[PDB]
């Protein structure tokens, strides 16, 4: 499967590319304004996730850090980032179908468009001003708004027990953002798209 991830943002991100235990093609890139990087990704990726990182520093050897979505302090990603992090989320060829989402689950950093380049669905979009109407207690000081789990750790926030309803917290991404995951039960807001689809992964697609 192709991912072009391009970076409409008017400011530098370094896009990261990750199934949590292994790097999705390089892993990770610097994008400055307009950039694009294709990426391909193997068939029957299962919990794959794109995200940007912001305000990053690397060294000639590719290790730094970034102030947001940092994944172990590699330019080139193998794990998934720390949030707070917009996530594309996608499991692709799973019984026929790749299923995309975008989530909150992890707090937000970068406005994000997510969505098909071949025929038979729709895209998925969370582009509102979540940092700039971040709660004040979800604020993350290096930049973007966490989710109330990172924040508080309780079993209601993280869901735990998998009996956890939705909270003040869930309902501000929610409100802002109702194409997104805002908590691990949320009403899913998953896309089923056709097996082996092409994606094309926007940060900041409004501006």
């Amino acid at each position: 499967a192709t991912f072009e991830i391009v970076n409409r943002c008017s400011y530098t991100v370094w896009a990261a590319a990750s199934k949590g235990d292994a790097a999705l093609d390089a892993g990770g890139r610097q994008l400055n304004s307009g950039e694009s990087w294709t990426i391909n990704v193997e068939p029957g990726t299962k919990g794959g996730k794109i995200w940007a990182r912001t305000d990053c520093y690397f060294d000639d050897s590719g290790s730094g850090i970034c102030k947001t979505g940092d994944c172990g302090g590699l330019l080139r990603c193998k794990r998934f980032g720390r949030p707070p992090t917009t996530l594309a989320e996608f499991s692709l060829n799973q019984y026929g179908k790749d299923y995309i989402d975008i989530s909150n689950i992890k707090g937000f950093n970068v406005p994000m468009d997510f969505s098909p380049t071949t025929r038979g669905c729709r895209g998925v979009r969370c582009a509102a001003d979540i940092v700039g109407q971040c709660p004040a207690k979800l604020k993350a000081p290096g930049g973007g708004c966490n989710d109330a789990c990172t924040v508080f750790q309780t079993s209601e926030y993280c869901c735990t027990t998998g009996k956890c309803g939705p909270t003040e917290y869930s309902r501000f991404f929610k409100r802002l953002c109702p194409d997104a995951f805002s908590y691990v039960l949320d009403k899913p807001t998953t896309v089923t798209c056709p097996g082996s689809s092409n994606y094309r992964v926007t940060f900041c697609p409004t501006a």
